[PDB]
């Protein structure tokens, strides 16, 4: 008994190893897909803005939406007739987003563009916001480089976060760009005055 | 020392159902969010369904049929501006039409769902929306509950994986199985009356 | 103890078999998101070799005329070290991608200001390699004059009998062959039958 108890405990550790091992392997597949997911999400809404703040309106269909649209564009940037708009529609004090999905991707980075170069952008005078719309993971990553690009403001780099969720900045008379933080550690471990300024924020 | 050795593996064990549960939770996850995006990526697009095809065929004569199509059944929808399509193929294999505006499609499929029987030289064919083959087998498990509802003004959704939502006396419902919807209706005389016939009542 | 090990194995059992249904589903989204982005990039094409500085739109303008006579609504033009970056051209009909590809294809050789580049298509990691994969099969079809081609997604066709067919993956091809002894003889070794 002893002995096929012992053999019957030794195949089970045996097993064990091996599930074990097949999680390890199934856990990098499930993170590939998640990643993948992520992307797929930018790409597809990358011809899209995000209207915010924007006063919500009575039996507000895409035609009143398109007009608002244009009603932004005559106040903030007025040569920036009619742009083409695959759809628009809003996604309760506080309004609701617009979501404008352009037929070309090049009109919504035009826009962006302007807004950025206006700082305040405004619809009869009100502050409204506009910017990208991303999935959620992406759009996390930007806001997790919050503190850091905080530093680097401070400090002179002249930070940017671009699509997806890049942070780039000036460090040798050029751009660099650092797509997550593990490349902004493998580059700072590098330059000396660099890393004592983000050491904690880089949690290296 | 067996028993030592027992006691390690059914604590490798406990480790392992946890971080299984733990895998299982993002696998859904990510089958939802396939299921959505497909969903979001086909919103543009219209699946026209019985339509004669050809040896061959490309996408100036798809374009001439659904302007058949049109002038046949709803001809004023487009009397005012022409529909602007962005491309249509085939998948009698489906046809994909993919509109230049969402509002158009949306214009279209309501077009549609008010004459009822649509015909293409006198032959009945369809006009659908276009989704995963999820949500579409979801809708099709609902079968005509779903789109009594849709016509009633009710906002049902479909909800990851096959759950069906729908909003009465203000409040968000969900609901797993048929069964479930019935119980909740037998209370409801207004929403008894449209779904009985619907739900083998 | 007996019983403890008897649990134990159970648990290992139910472990393995929640396994083998998760691991499916894991394929199943796999094989899901290789389709989604085929899907989304159909109407892609790819462009190598361009060096770096509208412009982008402007540039792809001066490859057409350069080089196709004949020959264009465009969604996104966009840039993907000292390798100039891939630009992904995202027209707003597939017809206009085939119509590119083809163009180049049979043209042989494209260039810009004189200088030769390489259009081809952009899809799914997963399909992508399908392709490649078809090489060693393409390249005997090749020779003996056979007229393969590898289109969307990763599709196979050839001349046989004076018509075009059509092979989705390598196992369609298989079982084409069964029933075709020279075209089998030929391809047995590539297809590892
Ligand atoms: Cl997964
Ligand atoms: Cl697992």
């Amino acid at each position: 008994r002893c002995d096929q108890l012992e053999e019957r405990v030794s195949a089970a550790e045996d097993e064990i190893n091996e599930i074990k091992r097949e999680g390890k392997f199934r856990e990098k597949r499930i993170k590939r897909n998640e990643q993948s997911l992520q992307e797929i999400w930018d790409y597809v809404k990358r011809p899209n803005l995000r209207l915010i703040g924007v006063p919500e309106s009575d039996v507000e269909n895409g035609t009143k939406l398109e007009n608002t649209l244009q009603d932004i564009i005559q106040e903030n940037f007025p040569n920036l007739a009619n742009v083409q708009i695959q759809e628009i529609q809003r996604t309760r004090a506080t309004p609701r987003h617009i979501i404008v999905r352009f037929t070309k991707v090049e009109m919504k980075e035009k826009m962006l563009r302007a807004a950025r170069e206006k700082g305040r952008v405004t619809l009869k005078g009100k502050p409204i916001r506009l910017t990208v719309d991303l999935s959620a993971e992406t759009l996390q990553a930007r806001r997790e480089w919050g503190p850091i690009f905080n530093i680097l403001k401070e400090k002179n780099f002249q930070p940017r976060i671009s699509y997806p969720a890049k942070l780039s900045f000036i460090s040798e008379g050029e751009i660099k760009y650092f797509i997550d933080k593990q490349m902004l550690r493998d580059f700072v471990t590098t330059r000396p005055a660099l890393k004592e300024l983000l050491k904690e924020a880089l949690n290296m």
